[PDB]
């Protein structure tokens, strides 16, 4: 009853962490090239807990002469579930996708190749640190809702890599582009000849992969070829130790959704179910921060699916999910601790501890103060250190 209050103000500043962060899949014309470039992380689990990070860098260019569309920088938003099949008995991953494209406020002749479901062949061959391996998959994908079903099979035996470390390298143009951004969709107007993709991948601490492709239309089927080579990968590291989950829960309790909603509401503070610049300011002011008018505007634009310049609710509840599916890395984490530690000694104090809640919404004189501190406190010193806070929040 006061850990609902910290759960409150746990999740606001992780929303604010989230506005902060750049999340997406970033795409930008590149004239020279006659196509596109692209930058984005992922972010993979550790199982026993961290993340382990995996910057991406992407160049695309067209197979063929006919002209394609170059977009304005857009970006790509995935959700992304992975499972297995439990009559299989070869290494294996199912793979189901959403991507739609967003970041730009409120057609051409190869998007008319997509307009159904379409078959889908993937092919890969690897070598990582020297052990090679090869990856078959197929499947299909339903452009009109962004969507991917495909099933993928190790053909050599037991894959070297975590499977989460190749979906990236395992066909954008299934994304769907809403309505006002049909112009900006390159992979489509690509199609049918194609286009070469390719990727440098560095994993953080790690190894990295370079990645290259050719997707273009067999017949009618969208086959995506695939050769990739990593380097440098430490024996024990989270890659070649295999210490990435493969599960995340999709979960999402009712309870969780209503934590989120309490959350959401100190940013909604008209109650009106969307929150707009002039909030999410208020909010960050409250908290110290000065942001201006195109700050806001830009990290808004960051979770605002349907491009109209406000998080609503449902924006806020899936920018909410995805945030607690995926890890924060230990600087994420200290970023958010600081929130809270003014003075940045290393401790959060009762008083600490009341400026950020009377500046953020919470009317709560001393008493309520000292029972959060109690509950968080695990050494007895009536002051909340990093590790009690990280615990705290999970
Ligand atoms: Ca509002
Ligand atoms: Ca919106
Ligand atoms: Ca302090
Ligand atoms: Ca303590």
């Amino acid at each position: 009853s006061s850990r609902r209050k910290w759960n409150k103000t746990g999740h606001a500043v992780r929303a604010i962490g989230r506005l902060s962060s750049l999340e997406n899949v970033y795409i930008k014309a590149d004239k020279q090239k006659n196509g596109i470039k692209a930058n984005f992380k992922i972010r993979h689990n550790i199982e026993d807990g961290g993340v382990q990070l995996a910057y991406h860098y992407q160049q695309n260019t067209p197979i063929g002469d006919g002209p394609v569309l170059l977009p304005d920088n857009h970006y790509l938003s995935v959700q992304s579930k992975l499972s297995k099949d439990p009559n299989e008995k070869r290494d294996h991953m199912v793979l189901l996708e959403f991507v739609t494209a967003a970041g730009i406020t409120l057609v051409s002749k190869g998007e008319e190749l997509f307009t159904g479901v379409v078959p889908i062949l993937v092919e890969l061959d690897g070598d990582v640190n020297g052990h090679k391996f090869s990856v078959s998959g197929e499947g299909e994908g339903d452009a009109t809702y962004g969507k991917l079903t495909l099933k993928f099979i190790c053909t050599t035996g037991k894959l070297p890599v975590p499977w989460p470390t190749l979906v990236t390298t395992l066909v954008q143009c299934f994304s769907r582009y809403p309505d006002h951004m049909k112009q900006h969709d390159f992979f489509k107007s690509a199609m049918p000849e194609g286009y070469i993709q390719e990727r440098t991948i560095f994993f953080k601490d790690d190894g990295n992969y370079k990645t290259r492709a050719e997707v273009k239309f067999e017949g009618d089927t969208l086959v995506n070829r695939i050769e990739l080579k990593g380097i440098d990968f430490k024996e024990d590291g989270n890659i070649l130790g295999h210490k990435l989950e493969y599960n995340l829960p999709d979960q999402l309790t009712e309870e969780q959704i209503a934590e989120f909603k309490e959350a959401f509401s100190l940013f909604d503070k008209d109650g009106d179910g969307t929150i707009t610049t002039k909030e999410l300011g208020t909010v960050m002011r409250s908290l110290g921060q000065n942001p201006t008018e195109a700050e806001l505007q830009d990290m808004i634009n960051e979770v605002d699916a349907d491009g109209d310049g406000t998080i609503d609710f449902p924006e806020f509840l899936t920018m909410m999910a995805r945030k607690m599916k995926y890890t924060d890395s230990e600087e994420e984490i200290r970023e958010a601790f600081r929130v809270f530690d003014k003075d940045g000694n290393g401790y959060i104090s009762a008083a600490e501890l009341r400026h950020v809640m009377t500046n953020l919404g919470e009317k709560l004189t001393d008493e309520e103060v000292d029972e959060m501190i109690r509950e968080a406190d695990i050494d007895g010193d009536g002051q909340v250190n990093y590790e009690e806070f990280v615990q705290m929040m999970t």
